[PDB]
């Protein structure tokens, strides 16, 4: 695996959506919902440098959105969001799952902790 830069995204010259592989943030009209959102622009803009990182599976979903992990001055966006407790790890089958333990364990310390989706 390796990562590729974007800026605020624009990958490789165009702008595409971008959904968070492994991790269910709650949507707007949902609890939690606007501070994830919130979280996550923050985390975003205040990177120095944004970059994405496909997995080995596919590299879109059925919606034409770029499955990644995304990483704002070498911190992974979807790790810190389920770390304060703003998304959940998502289900997958196979394919895309490499940072899934990684993921589970920022989990595990959100619950414990109680923050926001665990309370």
């Amino acid at each position: 695996l390796h990562k590729e830069p974007a800026t605020l995204l624009m990958y490789k010259g165009q702008p595409m959506t971008f959904r968070l592989l492994l991790v269910d943030t709650p949507e707007f009209n949902e609890k939690y919902g606007p501070e994830a959102s919130a979280f996550e622009k923050k985390m975003k803009e205040n990177a120095k440098k944004i970059e994405v990182e496909f997995d080995k599976g596919q590299r879109t979903d059925k919606y034409g959105r770029g499955l990644a992990y995304i990483y704002a001055d070498g911190k992974m966006v979807n790790e810190a969001l389920v770390r304060q407790g703003l998304a959940k790890v998502a289900y997958v089958y196979k394919g895309n799952n490499t940072h899934e333990q990684l993921l589970r364990k920022a989990e595990a310390q959100a619950k414990k902790e109680k923050l926001n989706i665990w309370s």
